[PDB]
């Protein structure tokens, strides 16, 4: 595209707010951002806010998100979807225009672990570019096991492909499978879906710890086999809502755009990967670590 | 197969009756159909009665089928294999040769949403040239929400390759994937797999209602991300036993051949795209539309 | 690799003995072995003890593992992860250098059907060319259904690519995908994944019996859509836990290293295929076959 040549939008600031006891704002961005995927490999993304996938967004259940777009992008048109949400697709996730902003309200009423992205035509093109992320919505009444929980971080696994090939996303496999985290409390990790920040800045906990996950695989095309290496699931919330409850899983399998929390414990001081069980993902780079020490 | 080159043999409606309160006759053909997948492209499908994916065929728990197999087929021998049944795989699903008919009697006792093909060696070839289905068997009980729903379909998920091509069936991406509506009751629309029909008439419903949809992913390879745009399921029946319940998910992985009872509410009027969430799949056909309006 | 040029290890007996209550000693090896996947076709895997899948390991819940590997590999360092145990990988998922052996100590605490396979950095690699298998944690308090089951075996899908070629093992589709079974009692047939042994020599089974089948699918890389034809699962445990439980599946959805315990009715003689529904996966091998006669 033309007009994208050269293009690199610094990163925004997500901006959310409180403006009610059940009623949130939040201001997004759609912009174009240079993302090293692998090393020495850029990827002109197109983004929420110049991250991909996109901020994290946490809600509480039962809130109403009043949501804005400011479309930065010079030519392409953006859109949100929110899986969390009750909307119109057709009145609520519609185009904003470049250089335009629009504001749409929707409920959140269901807790869970939901994918986000642009719902722009092709869907498949904004998605693969890089226009994805997940939004949280914490449960009312919790999870039966937070009072077990000691640490908790949230992943997403994305693909990469072809720049912007839309052959390649349709009929091709991924040139990379990859890890993020987004964070959720001060001096957590946030990155973007590469190869290779997870392995070499690993996220951190303490010998003995009960560790939730907040997950999810947003795509675009590949299912997920997640697993944590040198443990067990002991809970599994499906979609994290509270019911839908398994344990003692091994792995936990994911469809596109699936979410889960996930918890297990740590017993050992080392390093314990992260990883897709498909395993030519893992290789194309879908392997996060999990570093253990005495104090965290 | 020089014996189909020129042969389109017109749709021949599904026949069932009751015989006794838990006996119930069915009789279909295979024929072979030219059906138009996608536009302007023409499919020579293996079918049975003339449609692809098949008949909708709905029986209740405890049903025994009195199956008749009528093949059409000047050369091909077909079969049927309902997954709803239990039954002798080597008597009962065995092959039915060129203008000739057979019959085969197997009991229905388990709820849910089946698949049925053809089990003719090889199955992938019968299967990728059109020679699925869905059979529903009601569960004696009911679902524990089944006074919440306001209206219901049928939505079935499969692939096309290229014609006839057993490399391809193997070792190909599908060429497009696609959904199908299969009618319930009098007025629903009756659709075969293709990547238009429910774009361009949406299944409709009502602002406010809560929505059943009964689905299940023939395959033959792939499995479904199964997503309804702007809602989350309330409750999801796994393969539509009625215990096996979930709550709340964005969206339900499918199996090749999975089912579910998958149950939502659309708020607001607008229109609601269906989606399998793998969107290389949705980009090559798999995506229907729900127009709700303030009247149905 | 050239120092693997005419090497065929025979295979070696896996090693088991009970050191307490809670413990138990094993011993595997990791060796070259000739390995005939498909009719005519050799693959020399990369292998525990000779077969791959790997022999079964069977423990209790609550055992204390005491694992010893002997690497015969005469120039590849290999490595075991037991997806049942707590570990550190970094410290007990080691590797161990051609013609040396490590031993590792860890708890199985939590029952089910788990996927172990060498953890040797490219995972992908050794998994791909054979070093994958299972082990069974029993459940201290059984399962719900123990008193309804008349006869068990073990099944384990796997891929086989074009042979030690990382390119097709990240890139491409298998080559074949088959099932083997892992004998639990005397006279149970103990195979290895290939296209055939299955089909040829039937698991055996008596009519009206119900069957109870500990799965995994090890991959690498791919789901599985697990069927039994002419029955339905009367009872699934997801990854073997008891809380797990579903009912009445037609087809059970397995993740790249998911489990599950199944169980199913066959009520009349005949042979009865197993496979995996996703049926460009059943062409190119995996489907076994369950002769099920009047008298077993
Ligand atoms: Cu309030
Ligand atoms: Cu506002
Ligand atoms: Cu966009
Ligand atoms: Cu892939
Ligand atoms: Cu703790
Ligand atoms: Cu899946
Ligand atoms: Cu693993
Ligand atoms: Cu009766
Ligand atoms: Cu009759
Ligand atoms: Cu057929
Ligand atoms: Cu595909
Ligand atoms: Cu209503
Ligand atoms: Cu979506
Ligand atoms: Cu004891
Ligand atoms: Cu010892
Ligand atoms: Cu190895
Ligand atoms: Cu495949
Ligand atoms: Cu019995
Ligand atoms: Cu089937």
């Amino acid at each position: 595209i033309a007009a994208h040549k050269g293009v690199n939008q610094a990163p925004v600031p997500l901006k959310m707010e409180r403006v009610g006891p059940h009623d949130v704002h939040i201001e997004m961005t759609a912009q174009i951002t240079d993302i090293e995927i692998d090393k020495g490999k850029i990827y002109k993304a197109w983004t929420f806010n110049g991250q991909a996938p996109g901020p994290l967004v946490v809600v509480n259940e039962g809130d109403t998100i009043h949501f804005t777009l400011k479309n930065m992008d010079p030519v392409v048109p953006h859109s949100m979807d929110f899986h969390a949400v009750h909307a119109s697709p057709s009145k609520d996730f519609i185009d904003v225009m470049p250089n335009k902003s629009g504001t749409f309200t929707y409920p959140a009423n269901k807790p869970g672990v939901f994918m986000y992205h642009c719902g722009t035509k092709p869907v498949l093109q904004h998605i693969a570019n890089g226009m994805h992320g997940v939004i949280i919505v914490k449960p009312k009444n919790g999870y039966p096991t937070d009072k077990e929980v000691d640490r908790e971080y949230v992943l997403i696994q994305n693909e990469w492909y072809k720049y912007n090939d839309m052959n390649d996303f349709q009929n091709g496999v991924p040139s990379y499978v990859v890890f993020s985290s987004k964070a959720l409390k001060p001096g957590d990790p946030n990155t973007n879906g590469d190869t290779f920040t997870l392995k070499e800045k690993p996220l951190l906990a303490k010998v003995g710890e009960k560790i939730r996950l907040y997950i999810n695989n947003v795509g675009p095309n590949e299912v997920s086999s997640f697993h944590v290496v040198g443990t067990v699931f002991d809970d599994v919330y499906l979609d994290g809502n509270p019911n839908n409850h398994l344990q003692g899983m091994q792995t936990v399998m994911l469809p596109a755009s699936g979410g889960a929390v996930v918890e297990f414990t740590v017993t050992r001081p080392g390093t314990y990967p992260i990883v897709t069980m498909q395993f030519n993902h893992a290789q194309k780079g879908a392997v996060a670590m999990l570093k253990v020490t005495e104090t965290g």
